[PDB]
């Protein structure tokens, strides 16, 4: 059966990975798609990166999204959308 | 290294093992909230490969206020919803 935790850390992996890549030079909209589906805006794992989306309007206009921009971040989005509490 | 086809693979079956249990479990607590937060998450409800339980999921209560069988039939099911996901559309 596909385990819930392995699951959350395998999309957590890739969502890090297309932040990883839309900083650089289809990781913006993968990017943006998460941002505006988990409503979130990064990762306190990856501070510059987060500060590059910001910086390059990656992320929703929720001013929620700002007061909760590392208190729910997107792995927290990704982990309560697998735990059924998103 | 990230394989995203593994990964929509494998989130369409971690979602149809929890709409599976959610219909025949009377206390799955935890896999009912999985497939309401699927669905109000990537606005769907129920899957390609479970359409025969569709009519069991909306009695369940476990789609957003508005489904029906009807309105459903025009909307794209979860499957393709967690596709759009790792894909960048929606």
């Amino acid at each position: 059966f596909v385990n819930k935790d392995q699951i959350a850390k395998d999309v957590k992996q890739f969502y890090d990975q297309a932040l990883q890549q839309a900083v650089v030079d289809n990781a913006k909209a993968v990017v943006k798609t998460f941002h505006e589906t988990l409503d979130c805006c990064g990762s306190s794992t990856l501070t510059a990166l987060t500060t590059s989306v910001l910086k390059n309007n990656l992320c929703p206009s929720g001013s929620n999204i700002i007061s909760n921009l590392f208190k729910e971040d997107c792995h927290q989005k990704i982990d309560d959308l697998f735990s059924g509490k998103h």
